């Protein structure tokens, strides 16, 4: 009762050429793609890439595989995958894609009487995600995933998402777990590209990432915030205490300087200014300006002590308000 | 007397198809899994994953392999592994699983007269272990290990642990050696998951990890503890010594600041506060507040020196008690 | 109607030897190469190399593959690639070249009735790009890409770019995206090299890279600029304030020192001076010289106070002008 | 005269099954192992592992390979290695073992008339070496190397070292070169282990490593030694010089603090105290205590100046002696 | 006219056994080796290894390959490489050697009528280069490259360099480009080694490397040089300025301390002192001694001010001369 299955498989491969796509010279082969994200791996900002584990699935029609038997489906494994024609799908932005072979090559092959074929494949893709860090860290990144045929133009093989966008891409609840990103949602798109070798259909899946703030708050913003507050303490010290107020300005300015370098060490070496950089510069100005106020006051503490005292007392109030006022504009500007 | 063995093996493979699971269309194939952990590799907190070396073993019944002979068992190696059907077991959370091929592919295959099959396989899994670092470092992590069929639904192939939980998972005494973790114990669990391709049985093994404290004590807590004590020394200095007390506050605050950044460098970039972070903040407040006390005292040392002296003398006692009182609440809160 | 295709392929391979190049002993095999850069990967300055993803394409004539049929072209995949002769092309400067095999080996094979063959191959090359960092960061780097035959001398196999330079190399608009480089343009070149085994033709593709400045401005130049300004503040302080002015000179000089080490940490360990290094040295001299002025003034503040005061007042003006004057010469010298 | 060799090899493989161990069902197969260490690779303390390059050799008896001919030996290469049965030897603690295939798979196969077989194989093992860093750096580590059969229990295959321990393991004079370790010697051991699948013989080779001190002396101890001496200089300064002595204590304490963190950065994240840590703590106490002495003296310099001066003068002598006395106990305690 | 080539190749393989070396049992096989270094890769000092890309070539005589035909040579590729016997050459010190397979395995095979064979192979070797850093950085390193047979003793296979040393090893002009090394020249050597398995011939190629100084000058020496000069400035300050001179000594000593740690971070963890370390120690003594002079002077500024002033004035001259005098001895000692 099992030998029946074996005979059918031999018949299907009898006179079957895997080098020829189904329906060659008769029509255009249609392929349906559905993606299930097993886990959305970490996003390496420095390398401008991300890791993803998916169960990539394809469906298409092959008349040569039509069969009649008691069983309407033929679940199988990688053993028969190489014996028949499969599309030469590849990822344009996939820099290094390697499948999993342990314990067994994770491949599923199913066939129905009508000749429909289902070929689900597991993959891990280190695809690149270019990002415009103009509003970093309050940025919404759109990491795409582009794949298509390598040798079959749009006139021979066509890729189309199955059903709607919701069913086309499925993300596991526990899979979408990142340390510094929120997976807001997913979208799909298709387009044609003309090249030297002809037109090729392209399937693009976009993942909307909303960076979660709070790590940099504990890392960069707070030290800058407290650093500015530390410098303003010098305004409460006597003018004649030249040495004491000198340390406050010198130490704070250097403290801000090292934070600027340290903060960008983890950040990618992008040749443009981010929102964080502007925030650092403002904090640098406050501490730097505070030092100037002391130096200017100390310079005129002899000729006109009266005005010098007014500046010191006035300074204690002006700077905290300006720093507080700036923050509301800053955070409100980006958090909206 | 050895040729007898060779003839039997040829007979078993005579007319045997490895593309068809045993008992197809007659019943549901039952698989028993037992795991022996050769060594529990290091846990990379930054990468939120861990390494494990195990002798994964599976057992199932195949009537096609029934044989009669003087020997009741047929120990073998990887040579015959690929010649017969094996389950397409894979690890859902296994990000990169690679077997060991040196000196020889570590695979064992045994067969009995009844047709029972034993297939033990060695593997090294870089599986991911998501962790909720709300109580870090005093946290108990539950790193799971999920595996199941990739192409055979729950209606065809079923995985079940053999005997009880104790015998199902075995850990070598010397294997469970980690630098910053205690292997409290192991547990097993099974569940069904419904997907587009059908229901699949899932086997989950949970390892209970109790992080061992003491590395961070020598790394983060003690420098913070001594740093707070260092700042309080300024309370024992004369008020007029403005420059001397100034250095204590400035240096200590920056010292705490750098520790906060340095401490999280090894810690993963998680977007939420840990218990250690709260401890750092409190230590920051003490040193920061100590500076305020000196600044406030130095500001009113002219108008009302009497009250200023009282604050200084009172400060020497209040702060150490508060810091000592806080620690008892802190450690007792988490160590319980 | 499909079997016709299968018969033709069998006929082509009937009596076809892939170990013999086409037109052997009759003429010289001519190969046309066209390159399409899918994406210009990051350039690792420390490793003096770069990553590139290209669709390398070759064209040549093979009389043995002449065929007659209804279809004038035979699109195919990697399956037939190994069945026929192909050139042993390799990259001389390619340190580690690995192709992409997922989902399928990205290879295209096309044949026409005349016998023309097109063999496009995807590759990722970690080629080395030697750079002369004499004008770093204002440098224009010319990263080449050299490839040629490994076993067929120039007398047997010849590589020539197809059409002009513009069509020979094509770069995708989104592919040429780097963090700290501008892809100004591309060029091609060919040359013969004589070795022990004979003459071999060489095909060289040069990419002109214009480093984009601005990352180092926020990283190195600005801290140096503000550091120099910070030191000059000591010139506005009273001479008798020995301790206060002492901190300015000491802290600034060390600040410059650490920047010099930190700046070169990311830079490759090149045994020669860059333009940035000279800029750092000048900034070091200003801060260092400022300390000398205070020390010299403090030494003669007793014997001849009159001249000491003149130097201090004069110093406040001389140094800022010299630093400002130097920058115009510096930036203008390289930005031209 | 060469064809004679070819005929014999064909005869040996005629009717030879590599899936059956020699002497099956007649006796227990005996295997002799001899190891020649080509080079003892570096030991990664952080990863708790080491690299080793060896020419692993095995010897056993196979009656099926008995032959008669003019030549008493048959030197060969990897070509015939896969054609005959070989043991499934594997390394229990080998985390990632990969052989060398360039230029050719480094395998030797020799056969004599009696049927004795010699199978030498080159390997590189990233085996793990657990270490008890209780006396670090003055520690003697015993890195083992365990290997045995994966599928053949102790009742079928037995591993035994050949001759004595000296001949069993051979280390090249230039191979045993490490940056921070001395290869004192080697030893061998055998034991039986009972598991679920049966008893398996185990062969263990232990390498005695005596860590060479001197790198940490220039890295950790000396900075601590000079740091303590630097703090004691404050004892030679006048009491009224509050600011000057303040810097000594503050800077030295922070200097010790950063050394503690920096020292353990290279050290593995072990959750227990090492000998170096205790040495650091003592040095921390001296600098910390020195600050207390100044603070205590400065506090009572008004009420009882006489006793304050005695403490300062006495302090200059007590602390250096205690630090010197402690070192003799420390180094002598571990260097014995 | 092409079929003639195909027939000859079939005849050569007709009755040809690749498991038997040529001239077996008749003479000793002689192999000539010539090396062409495509590029001398970077030398990783920390890992004590280097990367090299070479076109390794071998030549030997095989009577079985004698043929007669119109063409006197048979250029080929990797296709026929595995069909015939080749030596089992391996690199003793090669830790990880991997060939290049893209676009095609870079292998050339040529045969002449007499039976001479040429087999050029491309390789990339991460060989280890032990170094004695006694005179670092002014050191001349001799990185070797050892290779030989793995299974054929010296009595069967012999390796000999072809012609003289100049022709034996060839280095491309642009290939020998390193960041911190000069390729002074190359040499070859041969020797016999006796082991358990017999005598094996060894071929050794030595590369003479002259480290280029200048990177450490900008990294370590200059900061130390300026640091010493900075400390000596305190000698020009008034004795009563206790606080000011205190900062100079404290900051400079710590600055030297951090440089010592930072300098060795890139340097390998060698357990012995280098020339740079001695230079650092001397610079440490100057800054450390300068602090002692101030402390000693400040201690006796009351009892005998006259002698204290003499020391200060004398100190300003003695220390710069000693530091200048030391450098001439230092650099001249190693630069000769
Ligand atoms: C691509 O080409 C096909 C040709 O049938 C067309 O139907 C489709 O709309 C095109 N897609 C785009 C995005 O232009
Ligand atoms: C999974 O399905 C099987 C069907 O027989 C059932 O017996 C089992 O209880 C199910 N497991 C769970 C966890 O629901
Ligand atoms: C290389 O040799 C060929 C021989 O035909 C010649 O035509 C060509 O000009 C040569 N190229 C160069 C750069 O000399
Ligand atoms: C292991 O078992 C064998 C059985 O023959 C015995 O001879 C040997 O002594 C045992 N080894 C140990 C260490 O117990
Ligand atoms: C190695 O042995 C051969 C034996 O013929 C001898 O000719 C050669 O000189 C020996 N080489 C050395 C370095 O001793």
């Amino acid at each position: 009762n099992i030998t029946i299955f074996t005979r059918i498989l031999d018949g299907l491969l009898d006179g079957y050429d895997n080098r020829l796509r189904p329906g060659l010279g008769e029509r255009i082969t249609q392929v349906r793609t559905d993606m299930y994200v097993n886990s959305f791996g970490p996003v390496s900002d420095t390398e401008m890439e991300y890791t993803i584990d998916i169960f990539f699935a394809q469906t298409w029609k092959d008349e040569r595989l039509r069969f009649k038997g008691p069983m309407q489906r033929l679940p199988l494994n990688n053993l028969l995958a190489s014996k028949i024609w499969t599309p030469d799908t590849f990822f344009h932005n996939g820099k290094k894609s390697f499948a999993h072979w342990m314990t067994t090559p994770n491949r599923m092959l199913r066939i129905w009487n009508d000749g429909r074929v289902l070929y689900t494949l597991r993959l891990t893709i280190s695809a690149e995600c270019p990002m415009d860090l103009e509003d970093f860290p309050m940025d919404e990144q759109n990491c795409p995933l582009k794949f298509g045929s390598y040798a079959y133009p749009n006139s021979e093989v066509v890729y189309v998402w199955t059903n709607g966008s919701t069913k086309s891409v499925v993300v596991a609840e526990d899979g979408s777990r990142l340390n510094q990103y929120h997976l807001m949602g997913q979208t799909v798109g298709t387009e044609n590209i003309s090249t030297s070798t002809g037109e090729y259909t392209i399937m693009t899946a976009h993942f909307h990432l909303k960076r979660k703030i709070g790590y940099f708050v504990i890392q960069t913003y707070l030290p800058c915030i407290m650093t500015v507050i530390l410098s303003q303490v010098s305004f409460w010290l006597n003018r004649e205490s030249v040495a004491a107020r000198t340390v406050f300005g010198v130490t704070t300015v250097l403290t801000m300087t090292t934070l600027s370098i340290s903060a960008r060490n983890s950040l990618p070496k992008v040749a443009y200014a981010t929102a964080m950089d502007w925030f650092i510069a403002v904090c640098y100005a406050f501490v730097f300006s505070a030092l100037l106020e002391f130096a200017f006051v100390n310079y005129i503490t002899k000729s006109q002590p009266a005005r010098a005292a007014k500046i010191d007392k006035m300074s204690r109030i002006v700077f905290p308000i300006l720093f507080g006022t700036f923050n509301l504009v800053y955070w409100a500007t980006y958090l909206n």
